[PDB]
């Protein structure tokens, strides 16, 4: 009888999170020619961190 | 009635500093041969803090 708001079904079965890595891995796999090395570095060791 | 030393219309509208951004994201992307790390490296963290 009720009106409810409910999740995907995707992010409930925890499978979006793998999504989120990928995107990560990438952007990890890339360069950043506009900026200097320690700016990276210290992104990187960021989303490695999670 | 009066004179005006007007501007040129295209800085009004703030345009020129997309310019001056482009020309900075350029010297800051190219190497320096002749001079060291330290000095680029300090060049292109000013350049990023603008």
């Amino acid at each position: 009888g009720v009106l409810n708001q409910v999740l995907n079904d995707n992010i409930r079965n925890g499978h979006v999170v793998n999504q989120l890595m990928e995107a990560l891995m990438q952007l990890s796999r890339q360069q950043f020619p506009t900026m200097p090395v320690d700016y990276k570095r210290s992104i990187q060791r960021g989303i490695l961190l999670l």
